């Protein structure tokens, strides 16, 4: 049960204040929820920050860069902070927050790898397979590299096995800009 | 949970998507089945009601699905006074980058990173001899009916829609722009 | 999720799901596989239409690949029964009952957009058991397509005799054929 | 499976050069019969063969296994349909030498076209309907040579399922003789 | 079936009203989304009053626990935790991450104590990441531990080694918690 | 289902948490424990001194969930009366006793059931002997405050509850889990 | 219920004893395994003496085929290969490696010639493996293939391309056989 | 069905002239019938050759291991001939042949890569699997380095991922001694 | 399973060979106890050899065959070839004093056993005192045939163990490393 405060919902409350969470594996449904709530606040206010928070394992490629793409569209800086997890393609969302504005909390576990898929049938189906995953990773590493600073070779070698960073070392690579340490 | 936003009034509550048809904006977010055709049906007819001029939105992220239920969005889309603007985000393929094709001439859209999938249609037949020639007839008639149609709203001939379409064809948001299926890549605001 | 639409009026905002919206303009929505619950909901929507207007025509949109022939006979019977014009729009797929009301429209008031499917062909069943009960059910099918033939041969102008060869297997038909055939009045072209 | 005074009740009546194609039609069963007649043409190849018939038919391909074979071997193969011979079955009864096709009087005889499916590109579709439909007029051709009707006859009478008596059979040109006590 | 009272609010809303937050489940992303929202929303209405945070959880998501675990730490308000009924595992760390002094258990609530656990497969390369990955999870977590208890790492690692119950008394004793709320 | 009561509207059970009635009408698992727990913590913020009426209809279940909503009972001020309608089994017969003194009830044909707690234990040695020392632990706990609660010893307990032990309500009044059978007039 | 003739053989390795193998099923490793067996024994036996290889088969394991088709060039004794009933995919592809000249079908055997079948999944460098892999087993299926019926690599390429069924004549008009057989004289 | 040529099926048959079948999986079953087999045939005879048809996308590594060392044991050469394919566990033992006499016809597949497994439970439990997987790889690549003659550090990279190789490819690489070429 | 006449198990049998090649439960543990009884109506006095490549199984299964190999008067020498683990690896070390043996890559695993139960508190504390009472049992025997002292195989056996042959030569489960 999602609480309710007052009637909001609390994610519907967090909106109210240009809050978009990316709290779940991403698929189209996920996607089309937070590109249409990019769209919404923006026109609302096309000059106040938007705030992306993500909690998410990553999904579905396409659906990863149907958010990404509105998030280079539209005019509002979108921050980005990787609370809980970001993995896969949800990593690649939190390396596309404003730059200056990408964060993590200390403990938020950032992971980066290959995309994953697969493939069956005639060995020419295969092929038109092989070539679209190997073609859609050239373009994931070709955008991480230019949103980290890192050479492209340097992302194919970091990216062939599971790379688990901590928050410090996300920064350390250039997925994020800042660790948002506690007040003590 | 669908988002909810709140608007202050002279405090009015929408979901998200009814919200975005609002201001004429159609979602087709989803696998394309009857029930996907008739939503977006009726809503290009509600559309045109409230206004006969203003330009609708359709947003695409599909993987395509049913060609009888692609043809219903197809003929609304045509039938209607107004211009349905198409805009690919995400992914369409299939029925779903076809009727990404079908929007007004000048306004079929992508994000650069969109990807556009294009392919033959795909079906099944069991039973008599008799029985699969007609389930083999009405498929390649279906092919056609797309092929011609396709020809008619890129600018490629027949024979080359017939040979690419052949296997899975994966084309970027510019590739698919240079193929005729857009016209434009659209790229961010400053 | 079926979006909602809101409208303004002098008393202020009201709000509709989108089929809802299109019922008070009298559009009906056969937009499924046909079964009983589909059945009752279109028979009943026709008996509120006629109770509001029983001169005004009502309009039903068909994207159906047919199903249940005495759900399809409950609708195809209220059609009948009222007083208002019934129209009918073939807009993505008519197959088998689907396209039976289709024809069953008022006679100059089918539609198909350019695109449209049209499929007819022989109702479908089962029997098993004993045989005098394989015999029962025989009977009952082959009773059912004599009646549905004969209602079609009807409302197209075609011969039972024609309905009968044409419908022994999957006939699909383009909007054009099935306006040729008698199915419909007219294919309904964009301006 | 019983044994006689030591062999099985089959081999025993192998031995006699009787073979049985008693069940549905797969390449396990070709194999075997295929292997059982090219056996027995080693042993005679003047003294007759007895394929016995109780089967609902099946796979086609291995069907012609069956139906090539006996064609090529010296012997001459006779046909006997006991209980039923259906579809492949029954185009394997016709198969049998000519005067030698048999069947019991209340066997059950049916022919019907070929049953098959496709599934995928419309493209694939097309190669699986042209396949299946030059295998139906394969079948009808061999089936007008064997039975005397036309090919024409044969389509319109193999459309839909076609059950035949014994009698009917003969008539029909599929059968010889029905075998009275 | 969750019971209403009369602004109509359900039982868990109404207590959101009075700054009380519900663990009451097995820890996943959506339960930590939630309550990480309802972290943030409560310190916005308020960043000087308490937080109360109800705990009756088995545990679960260790990268959804330390979610709620930064959470807590970076907000103003202090959080208080109470255990009733259990906590274990991620859910007995969060019930010691609870504001100095304020960290509670009724007298017949259960506190257990272990190793996380997870699983890997694969290549032999791909094994040794997913040890390596849950090795240093195990370590991040007795750090946050042994400094919130005041135990030491070494005794903290021993007693984790296996499934480790204590009463409401023990864990006061051990440091998971501050004082045992006795009935009046 | 659940039938609504117009006056506002209520369903019947938000009703009869109006009159301060919590039902515990299920299985106890977590979920059941924590809407109990906070129905407690609201009922004494609204009035700290009347009356709680708890309706137990259980087969009852998870202990620690039993647990959750024992302390809670004994946390707040307001005497919390139990009244068993249909059975009370396990942790709800448990419930059941832990009722304010005078003031725990049943009805003439409920049933009320006592045994030892069940559980599981899989894996290595001394895994099965930490999960059976737990256990072990777990029923002297509850024997110890049902000793307490009944006016029975903890080995009249032990032996009472190493079977399934079925009571009828005048049986329960005569051991110590209710108070009265509350006879009809 | 394999016959038994009568030393009692079952009437397979009855057919063994003439120099018969039969290839009668889907080509999996134990499949090959047998077949490998039989033509090394049948050479120890009489090292010139013609083996007869039986195919009805649909095709199946690509390695198992390969198994075969290297066991039969190896061996000194000509293999003859006769089609009954159907050879499709690795099944016809043995078909062809029958000795030259003594490849056959009968006269309504199905032949099927189509590019290899098979699947991928888990990295992107996985899946590329996988596709190098199976886009290497075709070039090696359609070179061998070339060198056997006599049509080039890229004629092979196009007509395996889909499902490609042939007559006993158009197989023997392709190269993938010598003869259609005709019926014994008697 | 297996055929039959006294009657023997026709592995028994092979077994008569010294031929040892490894046309499976390998598991336990397939290991203790192998090692069984070549018990068997040195005490037959302990100067004549031996020949292990291999055929096998691999399996068990300990079960492997039990065939390796009693190859290793025993005095006669056991040669290896790889027809159709060797893979994985396949390989190693393929590579595992008397010196000079390990074979593969020309269209035989030769795959080599890092050994598979899993692990669940606590931390520790996952430390002690993931210790053992990786010394099972370099006990694995190791033997591979000495029989190939290349580096354990070329091993290692090229056995990383799935590696397929041909039969002159695995000559060339040491896995084997010779492509043997039809007469 | 060739054949070579006998079936090549009956023919080591025939040898005095015994295979323990499968997980040990009642069915594998009844034919090994009756294969040992046979070989020594055969012969009292001279040398069975019990192959061992088990990941173990049944704790009282592999108690039947322990104590028919303690029980009867020839040497039963054991060989680990492939793997041999818990109840293998126990009846590995179970052989005769001197001839327990294991070839090079051979694996040998120790560990505590593995069990379960389920139902009330009192079933679950007669489980739990079995399973104890079981460690005790094996802990002591293999204290006594390794050399090693009882609370080193409770702390060695406490998690899974992976020995090599010379390791557990080392250990005392095994006597020689089998060189070629
Ligand atoms: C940059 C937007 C450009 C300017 C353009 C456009 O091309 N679109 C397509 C579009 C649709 C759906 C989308 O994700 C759900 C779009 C996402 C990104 C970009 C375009 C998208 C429709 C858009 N509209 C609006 O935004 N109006 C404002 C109301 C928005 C809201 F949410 F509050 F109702 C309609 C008018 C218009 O011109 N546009
Ligand atoms: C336009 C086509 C012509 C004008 C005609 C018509 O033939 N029809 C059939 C129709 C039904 C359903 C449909 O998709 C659900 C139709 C889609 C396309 C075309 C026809 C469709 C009904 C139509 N109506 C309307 O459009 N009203 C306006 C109110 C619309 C809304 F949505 F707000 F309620 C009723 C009046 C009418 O004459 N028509
Ligand atoms: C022409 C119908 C005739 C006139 C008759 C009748 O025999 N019936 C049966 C009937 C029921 C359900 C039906 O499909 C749900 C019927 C459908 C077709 C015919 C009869 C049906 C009830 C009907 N009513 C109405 O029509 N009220 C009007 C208000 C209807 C609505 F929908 F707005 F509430 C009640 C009064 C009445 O006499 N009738
Ligand atoms: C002159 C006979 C045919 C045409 C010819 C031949 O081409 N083949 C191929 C063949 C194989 C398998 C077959 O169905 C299993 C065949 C079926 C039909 C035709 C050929 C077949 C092998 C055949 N053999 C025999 O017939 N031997 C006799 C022993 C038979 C048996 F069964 F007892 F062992 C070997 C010698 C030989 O020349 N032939
Ligand atoms: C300390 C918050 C910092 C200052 C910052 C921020 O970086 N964020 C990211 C964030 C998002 C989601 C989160 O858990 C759902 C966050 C949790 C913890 C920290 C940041 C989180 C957005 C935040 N906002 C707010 O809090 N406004 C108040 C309204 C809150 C509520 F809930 F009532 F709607 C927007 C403005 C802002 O500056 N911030
Ligand atoms: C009495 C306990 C003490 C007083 C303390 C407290 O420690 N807690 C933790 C707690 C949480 C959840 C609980 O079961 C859901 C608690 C149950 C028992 C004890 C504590 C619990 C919060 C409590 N609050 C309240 O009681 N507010 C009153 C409004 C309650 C309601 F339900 F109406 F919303 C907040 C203020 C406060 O100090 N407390
Ligand atoms: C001809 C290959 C050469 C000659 C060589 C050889 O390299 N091998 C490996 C081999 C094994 C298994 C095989 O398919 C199961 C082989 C298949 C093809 C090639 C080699 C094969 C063993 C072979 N043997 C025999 O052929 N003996 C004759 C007995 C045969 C039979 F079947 F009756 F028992 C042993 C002697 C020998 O030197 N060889
Ligand atoms: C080299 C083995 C050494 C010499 C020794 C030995 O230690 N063992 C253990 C052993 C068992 C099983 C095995 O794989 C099933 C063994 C495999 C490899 C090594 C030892 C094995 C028993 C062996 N025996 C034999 O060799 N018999 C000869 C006949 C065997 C056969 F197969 F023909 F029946 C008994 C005599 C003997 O001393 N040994
Ligand atoms: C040694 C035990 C003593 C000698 C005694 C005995 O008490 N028993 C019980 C027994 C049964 C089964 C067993 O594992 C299947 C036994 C195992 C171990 C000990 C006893 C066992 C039967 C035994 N027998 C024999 O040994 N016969 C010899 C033939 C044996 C074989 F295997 F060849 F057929 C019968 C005669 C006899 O007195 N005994």
């Amino acid at each position: 049960l999602i609480p309710t405060v007052i009637a909001y919902d609390i994610y519907s409350r967090l909106l109210k204040d240009r809050i978009i969470m990316l709290g779940s594996q991403i698929d189209d449904n996920v996607a089309n929820s937070i590109v249409s709530q990019l769209l919404f606040l923006q026109a609302q206010d096309s000059e106040k920050d938007i705030y992306l928070y993500i909690n998410s394992p990553g999904g579905s490629v396409t659906a990863g860069f149907a958010i990404y793409d509105t998030i280079q569209h539209i005019k509002p800086d979108v921050q980005t902070i990787c609370i809980g997890m970001a993995a896969s393609m949800g990593s690649f969302l939190l390396a596309a927050g404003a730059k200056g504005k990408r964060f993590a909390l200390p403990n938020a576990e950032v992971m980066i790898h290959q995309p994953l898929g697969g493939a069956q049938g005639q060995a020419t189906e295969i092929e038109i397979a092989a070539n679209h995953i190997l073609k859609t990773r050239e373009k994931l590493n070709r955008i991480l590299s230019e949103r980290t600073g890192q050479s492209i070779e340097k992302i194919q070698k970091d990216t062939d096995r599971d790379n688990f960073l901590t928050a410090e070392e996300a920064k350390e690579y250039g997925l994020i800009d800042e660790v948002m340490v506690p007040e003590t």
